[PDB]
């Protein structure tokens, strides 16, 4: 059975809680390569399958997810409640995430003609920031920081937002997202806590584009192009200044030049406080 190291010493399969699957109740699909279906165990849960119909490798692949969620502690970060791979097909059991997907969220929240502000925009960015020092200080890198790859736990107020998919870094450990990459890891397949750094400000961009595609009307190749020339996107619509200069400190070409996510935190934190920040309006389309 495959091992597995984080913030330490290793994991096991055994070390999984297996959980019975008669105690597993499907209730409705939620939308890759496999299913997520809404479920109870009652303890509400999101249930990711993996295809019966599949290689060893895929099988590996999706042990090495659960092992990954199932070691960190973290508030920002998915729980994971337990697995079901002695049945087929195979479960990982996923804390339920009420409020789906962030980038979702963004374009089915975004201010309609007939509501969210600055500040509800500030909050998922602050979020997910915690969650990546957290990872960066345990050593991790995610490899694949995008919105896509984000979840929230409802959609009111309350709402936090958490890091859920991990498949890049599960992949690497043993297609690319060219648009949320620096130079050096498209380039030359180099990763650090840099590279998150790079990622987290493609992220922003698109938290306060709500939702747009990064780079919008360019290619893969033209974007690998464009950055490794020194482009850069402009600023979403109506971003304050304090918001678009954390972007291009993230996109700085060398890596030592960015910030890292201690101090990417202090500066959300400094637009949370600045009025003219959280009282700027949102664009309605
Ligand atoms: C694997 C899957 O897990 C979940 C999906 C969801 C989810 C997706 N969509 N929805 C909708 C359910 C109906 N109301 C709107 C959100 C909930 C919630 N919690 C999860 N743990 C998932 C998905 Cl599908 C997308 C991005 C992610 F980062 C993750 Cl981790």
């Amino acid at each position: 059975n495959p091992n597995y190291c984080f913030a330490g010493k290793t994991s096991s399969i055994s070390d999984l809680k297996e959980v019975p699957r008669k105690n597993i109740t499907l209730i409705r699909g939620l939308g890759a390569f496999g299913e997520v279906y809404e479920g109870q165990v009652p303890l509400q849960v999101a249930v990711k399958t993996l295809p019966e119909v599949c290689s060893e490798q895929d099988e590996l692949d999706f042990l090495m997810e659960a092992l990954i969620i199932s070691k960190f502690n973290h508030q920002n970060i998915v729980r994971c409640i337990g697995v079901s791979l002695q049945s087929l097909p195979r479960f990982i059991l996923l804390e339920l995430m009420a409020g789906g997907d962030l980038k979702s969220f963004l374009r089915e929240t975004r201010p309609r003609p007939s509501s969210l502000a600055m500040l509800d925009l500030l909050h998922v960015a602050r979020d997910i920031a915690c969650g990546c020092q957290y990872l960066e200080e345990n050593h991790f890198i995610h490899r694949d920081i995008a919105a896509r790859n984000c979840l929230l736990t409802c959609p009111g107020p309350g709402r936090v937002a958490k890091i859920g998919d991990f498949g890049m870094a599960r992949d690497i450990y043993r297609m690319l997202p060219v648009k949320w990459m620096p130079p050096e890891a498209f380039m030359e397949g180099i990763f650090t806590s840099k590279t998150d750094t790079w990622s987290f400000g493609v992220l922003l961009w698109e938290i306060f584009s709500l939702g747009y595609m990064p780079y919008p009307s360019k290619s893969n190749q033209e974007v690998l192009e464009f950055v490794t020339s020194g482009g850069r996107m402009d600023p979403p619509k109506n971003c304050p200044g304090p918001v678009y200069r954390i972007m291009t400190q993230c996109w700085q070409h060398q890596p030592e030049d960015r910030p890292n996510f201690a101090i990417i935190l202090e500066r959300i934190e400094y637009c949370t406080q600045d009025p003219d920040v959280i009282n700027t309006a949102l664009p309605i389309e």
